């Protein structure tokens, strides 16, 4: 579940941990959320 | 949920789509599988 690796990058920038390691692990967070949703707007139009 | 994108992807493989673009789609989908297990290993080894 990628909303639960989200919500947990979140927390531990809440809680301070390393700003340069949180950023490295949001961009990768990111990138794999767009492809998720790309999958899905696919699995979508074949199911259209 | 990969895991509803995964049950998407083979509900539609049982009733017949295409299986060429299924392939395609079904080769991503487990390429963000794997993605998804190495953000969360990274993410725990950050919060230990």
């Amino acid at each position: 579940n990628l909303a639960a690796l989200r919500s947990e990058l979140q927390a531990l920038r809440r809680e301070g941990f390393s700003p340069e390691r949180l950023a490295a692990l949001e961009s990768r967070l990111q990138a794999l959320e767009r492809r998720l949703a790309a999958l899905r707007s696919r699995l979508q139009a074949l199911r259209g």
